[PDB]
Formats: C-alpha cells, structure tokens, sequence
C-alpha cells in the first residue's frame, strides 16, 4: 500500500476502433479518474448511453461522468482549436461544466495548425511520388510527434509561461517546416494570436501531471482508469511500421505517457472486435474485399469516427491478437461486436500465416512480408440468432458461446466482457 | 508463474553517468540475459574488472559476461559503423566471440551517417542563431528518433530484407534531410554500399526481439537484466526539456523498448551519484562553478565517456531525485562514488527550490523556471576518512553512514548498494 494504488487500463488489441470508448465508458461509471496517455485527436471513441451518443477524440471518454476527473497526460499531443471545438460540440449534447473536471498535464506537446497542414502535404507528397501514402487522419499527429523527438516542439507549460518567448520559438518552428514545404503557408501572427487566447482558456485546467498522478496513486484510495488510443498493431514500435501511428499504443505507453511505474498498473484489458478492421494503408491478412467484407462493413457501420473513411473489414485474426498479447500482457479481454456476426451461417477465423507454403513462427517485423502471407483459417459454425438482447452468459446460444471460448483458448486470455450492442447496457460480464 | 519471470532494471536517477555500467556489471555476473532498451551510443558506460577497464556505448555492459546473452532491444537506435567500431575496440581488450552472444532486435531503428551529420549541423545552427544549443553528443540520436516518429526511418528488418527496396527509401530519406540542410553532403552509394556490407555482418545476430523476450520470460526460469541508458532528467518526456535526450530513459522505456508488460518488471534500481553531474546545456540548480566544483570534477574524473567533454559538477540534489522516484518507482538505490567525498569536511545537499523566496511544491515542468530557483541546502558533516577500502556496512565511518541514511530518508527508498570505487569489488551491499 506504501507503493500506491494500481490503475486499470483499456487497450486496443488490433488496428483501432475495437470499442475502447464503449469499454472505457462502462468501466468509468465508478472511476475517480479517467485519463488518456498517448496519441491525439486522430482517435475516435464512441460512447452510447440512454440513446445518447457521443464521439470523443481528445477528451477522455469518461468526461461524461460528472463525478470523475478526466485527465490528459503528457504523452498526448494536443491541438487546442480541435479540443475546444470538440468540447463545444458535446456541450450541445448536454456536456455541462466539463471544464470543471478536466485536468491537462503541463508537459503535453502542442499540435500546431501547420503540423496538420504538413501532415496533409507529406501525404500528397508520398502518394504523388512512390504511389502510396500512409493514410493518416491528417490531424498532424506524425508531424507533432516528430517535433517532440527533435525537441523543437512546444508544450503546454511553454504556452502558459512567458508568451514572448513562446512566440519566438513558435515563429522559428514554423519556419523550419516551411523549409520542408516551401509551398506551406503559415499565418504566424494569425495562429500565434489565437494561441495567446487559448492559453488563458486552458490555463485553469493545466497542472503538473507527474505530481497529480503521483499524489492520486498514493493518497486516499482512488480508481484510476487509463483509456488507450489507437491500438497494438498501430504502435510506432510494434505495429505494421511504417503503417502505424506515431505513438506507443501498447501498455508501455501508459507508463511513459502518464509518468507512473509498472508497479502502479493493475488490470490491462484488451479490447477485441469479433472480426478485424483497418482504416488506412497497410497489410491486412484476413481482409475480405468481397460480399463478406460488405456485410461486415455494413452491419457493423464501419466508417471512421474521425475521418468518415470507410474501414476495411476482415475475419478475426489470431496472429495479430496473440502478438498483441505478447507485448501488452492482457489480464482479460473484451470481445466486442459479437452481434454483428448473428447472421452468418459460418465464421472463418485466421489462426496462422504461411509464406512459402510454410507457416511463420511469429508475427513478421517486416510489413511487406505480411502482404505476401497466405493465412489459414478455422471455419466455425454461426449461431444465426439475435444476441443483441443477451445480458448473461446463458442468454447466448451454443455456437455463440463456442466462439467466445475459441478466442479464450487460442489466446490464453479470459474474455471478461462480451459486447452485443453499442449502448452501455449491451454488455455481458462473464466474471 | 504462468505470466512469466520479471526482469531486473538499472536506471539513472539524475542526468546520466551515475555509474549504471558499474551497477549493471555487478548484477550481470549471474544473469542469463542483459539488454539495452533505449537510446544509442550517446551513452558511455564504464566497467572495471580485474584492473581491466571497458567503455561501452551500444553493446550492453554485460557483454563481457561470456555465459550471458547481450540483447539490443527495438527501442534502441543503432549506428552500425559505430557498433562494430566499438565491438572491435573491445576485441583488442580481450572481448572474444562477442558476436556469438549478441542478439539484435529486428525492429531497432538505424542511425545513418547523415543523421549524425545533421546532428552536428542543427547544433551549429541553434548556436549560431539563438545563442545556445542543446549540447548533444552529436551522435545523430535526436535526428534518428525524429525519423522514427515521422516513420521515415529504416529498421534492421528493412536492411536485411530486399536491399533494392531499402536503397530506394535510403536515398529518399537522405534527400529529405538535404532539404533541411542543403549544405549537407551525402555520399549515397558510398554509405549505401557500406550498409549493404553491414547487413551480412549483423544478419546472423538479428532476431525477432518480441518473440525472443517473450519466450525468455515464459520458458524455463532465467535472469534478465535491463541496462538503462542516460537518465531520468534527460527523459524526452520528463527531463529538462528541451535539454534532454530523445528517448524515454525512465522505466516505461523498458516496456516500450523491449516489448514486455509491466507485469514482467521486477526490481527497478535507481543509480544515484553522491553528488550531481550534467554534461551539456541546461539548468543545473546545485551546480558548483567554483573550487568545490573543481574538486568534484577532478577527484571524480568527470569527463564524458562518449565525448571527452568535461562534465559540470554540483552537490547532490534531492528535488530531481524525488521527482525521478515519482516516475520510476525505484525499489532500491545504488549510491555511487561515495569515496569522492572522503576528503570534504562538510557536504551540502540540496533539499528544495525557492523561486520568489517561496518554495516550489514540485519539480518545474518549465526548465527556465529551474534556472531561476534558489536551492536551499542541508550541510552535512564529512567523514574525512578513506572509504575506498570498505566492503561492509560497518567499515564505513559514522558520518559516511549518516550520509547514506540522509539519502534513504529524504527519498523514502532504501540504498541497497554503496560504491567506493570504479572496480566491481568496490561495492558494499547493504542487504
Ligand atoms: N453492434 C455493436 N456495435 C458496437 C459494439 N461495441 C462497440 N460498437 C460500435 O462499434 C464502433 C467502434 O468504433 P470506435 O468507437 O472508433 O471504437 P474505439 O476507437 O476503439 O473507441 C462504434 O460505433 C461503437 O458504437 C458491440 O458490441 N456491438
Ligand atoms: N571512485 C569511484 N568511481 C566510480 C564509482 N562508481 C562509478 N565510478 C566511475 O564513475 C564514472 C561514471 O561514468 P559513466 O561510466 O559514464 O556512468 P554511466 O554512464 O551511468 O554508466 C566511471 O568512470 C566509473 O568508473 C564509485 O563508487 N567510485
Ligand atoms: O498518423 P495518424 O493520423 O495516427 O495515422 C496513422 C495510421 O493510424 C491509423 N489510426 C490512427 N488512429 C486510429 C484510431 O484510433 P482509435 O482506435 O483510438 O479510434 N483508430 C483506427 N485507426 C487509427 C490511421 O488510419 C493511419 O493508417
Ligand atoms: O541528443 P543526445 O546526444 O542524447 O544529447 C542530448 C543531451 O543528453 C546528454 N546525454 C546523452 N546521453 C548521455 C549520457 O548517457 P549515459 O548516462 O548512458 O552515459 N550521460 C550523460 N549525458 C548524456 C547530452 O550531453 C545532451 O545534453
Ligand atoms: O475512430 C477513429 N478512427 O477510426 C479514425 C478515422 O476515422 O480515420
Ligand atoms: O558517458 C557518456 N556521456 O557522459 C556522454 C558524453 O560523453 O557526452
Ligand atoms: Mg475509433
Ligand atoms: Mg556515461
């Protein structure tokens, strides 16, 4: 107890959009603190409660919980205009006094308008050069994380300190990018002015996140929830590089993005969609570009919560999941969108990859090798029944139960939740 | 046990060069695997054994241990020429068959010659512009971590796959930098050719680090040691930004740099020098630019193991140490270079900072605020006796013991080791 309490973590086990927003929302009901540790607003997390639906991006999904404090960690890159723009969209949905329960770490880096603009330019440039780009959300996430590493980026604490100093580096940073993209137009005083405004708006919410989390973990017992963004296979280190996002979406990102030791990390839940989706460029072994893909894409309403882009769809892929578990060490899983499969007579599930007629011993570090593998499946029998109404383990029909077990067994991790709808109550807790 | 074994970690608690090489060497004697998780060869870790001295940079310090396997994780950025150049320097010291016990993660990013060249240029540019630069080791660490985030950098697996594809992106990446520094000269085919050579040299050592560490942690019990590089206050997120290195030197870096969950991290030792040193630009509250600084710098032989640069010296600083503990959650400490203090009649120790005559509640996120604080000290009585010979807790004289306790008490972390020399046997294990 001297060490402190342990946070609960919700992580994406695939290529994002697995249902982290829904899982976090569920768990956030009785949490004292809900936080984001990495990424920016490239994330799109959907929460449904009482017929009311919200789409969060920078705001932690537990922001709707009026008793809880939503915290944005130092690992997150913030675009201030987008933040308020987002918060103000949810005001119109009933989000009241959110600015009263939102803490922002003063070490978080800032996404500047030219970062997003550079994001665009770099994509058009890679496309109109090598034929294809990464397919980023063009939210300037990659550019801003690149300025962070370079140590040229600015942080919250910078914006709130002397503004004349800030403006000095801001002008200099901008110029640096214009050197990358001469055709890049930046309204220095224009943007810089708005920034000056934002400073006073955010100021009251800002704090030292390190002391904040530390004090929280060692003071009277509290329940802290960490909302992962993106997912394992999108991890800058472990994902399908270079077709990944620019932050560590894996468990280690919790430590680096909030400044807490591995001794303060409790349960780490892996959010697993019953089938796989990917939005953007890059290998997708079980991708189904056919009638099956369309049923999944359509029945699942698979379109970017952030870009409106239609997501690619495929069968469940155990190779990526097992790989994800090796890096995150999930304590239990949340198997989502099981109901999407209610209508299939049979459901194929990828179990291994084969390159030269030979099976691969492990998930390829080289993404191109992945674009050449021939996955071998395990056809399972559908249940052809509506499960959207199930609320208990028994409500599920026989073949639905077998599907959950198939997942538990081939991964070696227990399924603690089963999603059968997008609304908070459309959940089944198995233990 | 189902989860697996837990690794032991050695981290720097200050601004580097605290003695991690000496601590790792000590602990590596009976380790099965010793690894690096972040940084590159900007690191300089000194090991002394049997009168024989080694200076490691990319090679894990446990490389001298012939029974153990030295592993370079995916969080590390490698400059191949420097790696062999380093390994070949230690051959001339008796390092035999090292290439037989060195594993290299195939996801590690590559530092290219132009990265180091860009490092130089950027420094000269910041200096000859705003008056001062960061004071990097000019090993191209910042530039290569910036290419990683941008997803433009290349990795081991890339170098070893099709070389024609590699060369394609290599040429493109180079051009990108020349756009940053037009005066930057790159011998594409020249460098690219050498790279082609290195590929075959490193190839046999490369492996999938994720599967490697995973298998190691779950197979028959083994002892894995993780050698941190740089230190807490140099952390890209938590250090004295922008006067920091470009990787997470804190505990979370172990998870992201090796792909292991917080559940596989055991003891995390903080290496603490009895006084503080910093090499490069940036705030240094207890810095002693005087006769005291010279005695410390001189008696301690404080000059860069990597750049030959004379390190800045100051009294011990508890503010940074306590802050370091908040982020790393040290389980025990290694108080090094206690013997350097053998001659002082009294020893001042910084306990808090004061900005406006008022004490600060916590370590400033803004580094400039740090350049304005007035530290308040706690003068302790020296022992004025030679401790270089002590090997037990009792050998130490009264005032030496009080110094160790002062540290244990003001940090809330136990000192498990006390350094009284640079040789492996010049250690005292308190428990
Ligand atoms: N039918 C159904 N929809 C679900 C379920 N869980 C989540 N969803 C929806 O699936 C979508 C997942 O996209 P997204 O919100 O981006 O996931 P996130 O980015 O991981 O938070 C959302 O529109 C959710 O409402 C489930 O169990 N069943
Ligand atoms: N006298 C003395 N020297 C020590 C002790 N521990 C380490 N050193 C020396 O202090 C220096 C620390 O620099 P460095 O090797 O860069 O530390 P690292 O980068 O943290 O591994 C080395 O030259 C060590 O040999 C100690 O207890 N006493
Ligand atoms: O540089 P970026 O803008 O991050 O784009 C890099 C790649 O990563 C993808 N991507 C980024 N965030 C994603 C997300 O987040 P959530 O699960 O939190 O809703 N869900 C799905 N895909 C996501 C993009 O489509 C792109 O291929
Ligand atoms: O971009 P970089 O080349 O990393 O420089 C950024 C800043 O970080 C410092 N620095 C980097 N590695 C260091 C080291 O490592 P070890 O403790 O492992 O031996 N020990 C001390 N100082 C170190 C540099 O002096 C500089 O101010
Ligand atoms: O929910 C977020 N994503 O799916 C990203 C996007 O819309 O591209
Ligand atoms: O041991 C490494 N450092 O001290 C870095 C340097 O020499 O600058
Ligand atoms: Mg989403
Ligand atoms: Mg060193």
């Amino acid at each position: 107890a001297a060490t402190g309490s342990r946070v609960t973590v919700v992580l994406g086990a695939q290529w994002g959009d697995e249902g982290k927003g829904k899982v976090v929302d569920l768990l956030a009901t009785d949490a004292d603190i809900v936080s984001r540790c990495q990424g920016g607003n490239n994330a799109g997390h959907t929460v449904v409660v009482d017929g009311k639906e919200y789409d969060f991006h920078l705001l932690p999904s537990g922001i709707i919980n009026t008793k809880a404090v939503s915290f944005i960690g130092n690992g997150v890159v913030i675009h201030l205009p987008g933040l308020f723009e987002e918060a103000e969209k949810n005001e119109k949905k009933g989000l009241k006094d959110w600015e009263k329960r939102l803490i922002i770490s003063d070490r978080a880096h800032l996404v500047f308008d030219f970062h997003q603009a550079v994001d665009g330019l770099q994509e058009v440039q890679r496309q109109a050069q090598e034929g294809k780009n990464i397919g980023t959300t063009k939210k300037g996430i990659g550019p801003t994380y690149s300025s962070k590493a370079a140590r040229t980026g600015l942080r919250i604490c910078d914006l709130l300190s002397d503004f004349d100093e800030f403006s000095a580096r801001f002008k200099n940073l901008a110029h640096q990018h214009q050197s990358m993209f001469p055709t890049l137009e930046i309204d220095v005083e224009g943007q810089l002015k708005r920034l000056k405004g934002f400073a006073e708006r955010i100021r009251p919410m800002v704090r030292d996140g390190v002391y904040f989390m530390y004090e929280a973990l060692h003071g009277p017992p509290k329940k802290v929830l960490v909302e992962g963004a993106n997912a394992a296979l999108l991890d800058i280190d472990f994902g399908t590089y270079p077709f990944v996002t620019s932050s560590n979406c894996t468990v280690g990102g919790v430590c680096t993005g909030l400044g807490i030791p591995p001794q303060n990390i409790g349960d780490v839940y892996g959010v697993v969609k019953a089938y796989t989706t990917r939005v953007g460029i890059g290998a997708f072994p079980t991708e189904q570009i056919n009638e099956i893909g369309d049923l999944l894409q359509n029945r699942g309403h698979e379109w970017g919560v952030t870009t409106g882009r239609k997501r690619r769809c495929g069968w469940l892929d155990l190779m990526i999941l097992r790989y994800a578990h090796m890096v995150n060490g999930f304590t239990a899983l949340a198997l989502t969108k099981l109901d999407i499969l209610d209508v299939l007579s049979e459901i194929k599930v990828g179990i291994s990859y084969k390159l030269n007629g030979k099976r691969i011993p492990y998930f390829p570090a080289n993404q191109e090798i992945l674009q050449k593998v021939e996955v071998e499946y395990e056809t399972l029998p559908g249940w052809k029944a509506d499960t959207t109404g199930a609320r208990k383990w028994e409500d599920l029909p026989p073949q639905a139960q077998s599907y959950v077990r198939f997942v538990e067994n081939h991964m070696g991790v227990a399924v603690k939740w089963v999603g059968v709808g997008k609304s908070r109550e459309s959940m089944i807790q198995l233990f």
